[PDB]
């Protein structure tokens, strides 16, 4: 049925969108940088393709999108979830380190975006990008992650907008995916409990068959951004260390 | 096998609404003000129950739920979807009129939502509210339709805070759709349609069988409040008379 | 040599910005339901008139406005600051008490503008809201307080697309403002310190002054909504009673 | 009394930006690509020091955090201002060319900050940075600006939550300001006239003083963002070429 990509499919969300996918009878190529997890992923299910890359590297991305083409033949939707948490400011993260998670987390996004543009609008396919709530909150020493974040929120609509109405293009933010909990971990989110990856992948596939949401990031983090906190209110306490 | 109730259930969005929970399987009790209309929808559906009545009224609001509590026996799920356009500063809407736009668009939510309390803690319930684009972007003259919608957005956070985690409570920012087109109609919307009720019903649904997700509003408007538009550029033009 | 009006000028941030506005050689006229210390913050100011009365009622508003025109003869700005806290859906506020919320911190700023709508086009005015981040986020049982605070953050751009370009219409969203600590109470605050009234009117008396800037809300609150918190992670603990 | 550091300083928003320091009395270097106009701009203002180079280089970043040490032997204000706008996914930008725009305005920014770290929190300073309403909306082909702004308004909330509470980080989001008019371009916009670059300075100044507000990007673009458009509505029409 469709030809599905994912990056960063070996583990955890990627892991269960490839899943999700499969279940739905599509084909899935997803590239990943840890082998040997993926390839065993990949093992026995005859639908699913595993190329193992980087994609920091653009010329990985393009020998990814050629071998996708030559195991699926089209590309319907373009799942972009690959990314690696890193430090910031206070750690006085490195250019070159702060470079590569963008390379990783925003041109990659892109670069596959700008690869498969011909065949995911001839297909009238989808994009679905995975941020995170770090694009709109913030934890001291996160300036990497943050920039990557907001910016792929940004290319969202700034795809959306360039691909409508051929391509419909969303992104989902996260909160806290268990992809490994004290009775405080769970009730201090307002839904109660730590998210799991299929809280994601539903909301990926569903994404994926509507035809009137474009451009927008929707937030899957159990209400966690949306609770105010102030020292000593509500359960809340700030501890000077 | 869920009690669902819903505000203005009798046409557009909140009649969708409730025929998609019928076909479900759950049982449907809905408000709405068009008698005849209303009760026509329910003739001959076991399962739908129809209460005609101003949700203006607190009264009727009361007598509501408990005609509802009758019929379904049990509250799974309250929809908020009752409302009425309106104009604003420019037409010197009255303080009157503007007041009983909130009273429908924004006391109704919160009361029901209190009338609910017990029964949907209890159940482990589901709030959805339906709000509109309007909320976060304004056409002249829309004051009274924009502080209701603005108030129903972060009432939505409020009671996703209070109740949680026993009730989710979500919100949708519909865009244009249609409850009744050129070709400009279509192609200046990013999606190149105009909505349909199917397009809200079906994420009514979805919110309402996810857990992690709450508090949150979803905008669904075909990408239209994520264009960027200036005057003379992409096809846009602003015309004086 | 501005006629500007205020509400709740009697104490707190009303009071700094109605000082503010003296200082820079503006007259003042402010409503406020606490007499003694009202009349007591206009004695002996003979640019600072005071007028008693409740903003929940339209008939008070329009006898405020005719004072306010008398004793100023012109109408350049407007500022909304008049509002009181409120509890919740879990403390069953009653339905009567939450309208009352609204009259106060929703209903109040709409009549207002329009009453002084054509005055203020005439003078080229400003308007100014005064809202809150819990537009934004909640603490459990804040619904009514919600509701009247995002139904004004929407309220400002209806205001500002119905009167621009001759009228200009912007938001304040103070957070934590003393209007009266531990050394937790200003360490968790990421400015590291608690507002004060200052904050905001400076703000105010900037926005007035600008003319580029209209439909906006702007967040004074230290960064504390930009904050991302999770218990155990970086000085903040989730404690179960 | 502040020495302030400029990106892209040497026309427009950034030229402006360096002005109002001086007028206020700090000594200002700036960073430009432009050398002629720079070295005009800074010829016989003895407060004023110009370093040629592209911030889109490591290597001269720290080459110019070291010039304006130099000269200014203090560096309490950081004004990240440098961008060029470009193309995008229909344009089929190539990776490297996407990759520039983000060193320019997403790298820089990090790095500047990261280079002047100690320094800023010794001083309690500030830093500014500079983006644009095209993080939040987007017209077709704008993937790698949007990127870059999107990036940058999420870096905000980051180094203000890693940096407080000793220095505060906020971000401005222009709309159109002139830097080089029919009457629909002036009429299309709520405030009715066409941005201009002291419009953004003076924020700049304003936000410097304040100590209040840290993390927050505010919108300066005559409500443009804030309209709602739909085809053949309140003076708007899309015209099918
Ligand atoms: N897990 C969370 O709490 C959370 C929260 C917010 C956002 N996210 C987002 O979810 C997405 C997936 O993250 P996850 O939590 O599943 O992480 P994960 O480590 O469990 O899995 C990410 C996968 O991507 C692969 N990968 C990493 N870098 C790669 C590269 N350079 N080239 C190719 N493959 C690479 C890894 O091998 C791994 O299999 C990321 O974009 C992340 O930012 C996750
Ligand atoms: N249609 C759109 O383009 C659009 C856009 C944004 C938001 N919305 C929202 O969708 C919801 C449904 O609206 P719609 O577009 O289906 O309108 P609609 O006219 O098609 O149906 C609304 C229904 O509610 C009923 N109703 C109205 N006021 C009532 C009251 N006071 N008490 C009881 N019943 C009442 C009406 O009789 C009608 O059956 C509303 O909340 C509206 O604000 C719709
Ligand atoms: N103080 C904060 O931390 C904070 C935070 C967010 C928002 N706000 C907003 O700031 C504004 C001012 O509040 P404040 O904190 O200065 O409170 P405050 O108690 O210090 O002063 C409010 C003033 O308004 C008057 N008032 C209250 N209700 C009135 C009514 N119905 N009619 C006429 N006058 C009335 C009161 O007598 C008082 O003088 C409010 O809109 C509030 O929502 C304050
Ligand atoms: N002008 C607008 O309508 C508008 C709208 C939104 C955002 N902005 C933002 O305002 C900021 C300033 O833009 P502007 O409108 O003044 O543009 P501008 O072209 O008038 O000035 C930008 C200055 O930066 C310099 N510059 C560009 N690239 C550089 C580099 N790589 N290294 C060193 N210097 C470099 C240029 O020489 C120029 O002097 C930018 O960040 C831009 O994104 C402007
Ligand atoms: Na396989
Ligand atoms: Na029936
Ligand atoms: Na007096
Ligand atoms: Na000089």
């Amino acid at each position: 049925n469709r030809g599905v990509i994912v990056t960063g499919g070996g583990h955890g969300i990627g892991k269960q969108i490839c899943l999700d996918f499969l279940e739905a009878g599509d084909k899935v190529c997803f590239i990943d940088i840890d082998e040997k997890r993926s390839a065993d992923f990949a093992k026995e299910r005859p639908n699913l393709f595993y190329f193992h890359g980087d994609v920091a590297d653009p010329l990985t991305l393009k020998k990814f999108v050629e071998y996708a083409m030559e195991k699926l033949q089209r590309i319907d939707v373009l799942v972009n979830n690959a990314c690696r948490g890193s430090k910031g400011i206070l750690s006085s993260l490195l250019y070159e380190e702060f470079d590569y998670i963008l390379s990783v987390g925003l041109k990659a996004p892109y670069e596959l975006s700008r690869l498969c543009r011909d065949e995911l609008i001839k297909n009238k396919g989808r994009i679905i990008n995975i941020a995170s709530t770090r694009a709109f909150q913030s934890e001291p020493d996160s300036e990497a992650y943050a920039s990557a974040k907001g910016g792929i929120v940004a290319l969202t609509h700034a795809l959306a907008m360039s691909l409508g109405p051929d391509v419909l293009v969303n992104c989902i933010a996260p909160g806290w995916i268990n992809v490994t909990f004290t009775q405080e971990d769970c009730a201090a989110i307002p839904a109660g409990k730590v998210g799991t990856p299929k809280d994601i992948s539903n909301m990926v596939l569903f994404l994926c068959q509507q035809d009137f949401i474009t451009g927008e990031t929707i937030i899957v983090d159990g209400g966690m951004s949306k609770r105010m906190i102030y020292h000593g209110d509500w359960n809340w306490f700030y501890k000077i260390d």
